[PDB]
């Protein structure tokens, strides 16, 4: 057996507007909920301080089955350790991985991770677009019987980075690079129904693909080339994709924010060529590690705040390259799945959030339903 990722979230420097509310993380206890893909029996948990400039101390970390909301099944709670000890300090810019731990992890299990912090970094490493409520209490509230029913709610994740499990060679993971259309803006809070979540459900029910996990490395507002929110896709590619465990496929579905940021035709045409070059660079680097790469066509923007005629031209340039260049190992045509048959330059009205840019839950289900699962064999 060897490690295979079952859940991950892509880290960044948290912006002030997305910081934890009072009472803050220092000397407080934070309960967070994640939804895994594949199950297993022996796990490790990864925590990141990659974007913080001060050390961060976790006095204790516990894991348990979440019962919804902030509640847990207390008989399932276990403590993590880090070289035998319950407490660990992360160095500035670094991550830590727990000791391996036995836990009955079922497919699509909701896992509550409870961290009691000591001193923390005001530049926080986290993932603002969690689409999931986290719960904060002042003090050290690490007992499995602690009451969180009154905790301060925050719809962000902090510090947590991944869960991997030990599996046999038939087990593997898909890693997915994207923006908020992949991170799940428009999906239901606490409903774990981002399109990669909907893909995980389809894989788990298809007997042939039941041991294939899904690692959602979307970042809300992300760019491939420059600017945007969080580190660019090119900058984070090694950490967020190539260093994951057990990955045998990458889906690249990103670039709308690069196009959306352009002020004129000249700039938009340059971004289209830059995206194509960036796709080729990431395809090559993944291929050199034996990973197959599938390309997602960029979905419609007309009627959204991003629409301009010259931006639409760039989008079409990129999509024609995705569809026809042959450089991707296959094409996942999300544009074809999401576009209105009656007005192909706009999203299906009933499958979007009101902004004509982000799908809604139905749209994310349609997008996952358009993926041929035969792309993930062995």
């Amino acid at each position: 057996k060897s490690w295979v990722g079952t859940w991950a979230t892509a880290p960044q420097l948290v912006e002030p507007r997305n910081m934890p509310p009072a009472p803050g993380l220092t000397n407080s206890t934070l309960r967070q909920v994640v939804c895994v893909s594949i199950g297993g029996k022996q796990l490790q948990f990864r925590f990141s301080n990659r974007f913080s400039k001060s050390p961060v101390t976790m006095k204790t970390v516990h894991i348990a089955v979440s019962k919804g909301g902030s509640e847990i099944e207390p008989s399932t709670s276990k403590e993590l350790t880090f070289n035998g000890q319950p407490d660990v300090t992360m160095e500035p810019g670094k991550a830590v991985i727990s000791d391996p731990i036995s836990f009955n992890l079922k497919p699509r299990m909701l896992v509550a991770i409870t961290i009691s912090f000591g001193e923390t970094s005001p530049d926080v490493t986290g993932h603002p677009g969690s689409r999931t409520t986290s719960y904060l209490l002042a003090g050290d509230q690490s007992s499995p019987d602690a009451d969180f029913s009154q905790a301060v709610k925050t719809d962000h994740w902090y510090v947590i980075n991944g869960i991997d499990l030990m599996a046999q060679k038939r087990a593997a993971a898909i890693a997915i690079l994207g923006n908020s259309i992949t991170d799940g803006r428009g999906s239901g809070t606490n409903k774990q129904d981002r399109w990669p979540d909907e893909l995980a459900l389809r894989l788990l029910k298809n007997k042939r693909t039941r041991d294939i996990g899904v690692l959602n490395m979307g970042i809300g507002g992300n760019c491939v080339l420059h600017g945007g929110l969080g580190p660019t896709a090119l900058s984070r590619f090694n950490r967020d994709i190539l260093k994951q465990h057990g990955v045998r496929w990458l889906i690249i579905f990103e670039g709308v924010n690069d196009i959306g940021g352009t002020p004129d035709k000249e700039a938009a045409d340059k971004v289209a060529q830059g995206l194509i070059a960036a796709y080729d660079k990431m395809i090559d680097e993944a291929h050199a590690k034996g990973i197959k790469v599938y390309g997602g066509t960029i979905t419609p923007i007309k009627k959204s705040f991003y629409y301009k005629d010259y931006r639409e031209t760039a989008r079409q340039t990129v999509n024609k390259w995705i569809r026809t260049s042959g450089h991707f190992d296959a094409v996942i045509d999300f544009d074809k799945a999401m576009r209105n048959p009656k007005d192909t330059l706009t999203l299906r009205p009933e499958a979007q959030s009101g902004d004509y840019l982000h799908p809604n839950e139905l749209g994310y289900r349609i997008m996952a339903g358009a993926i041929d699962l035969s792309l993930f064999k062995e």
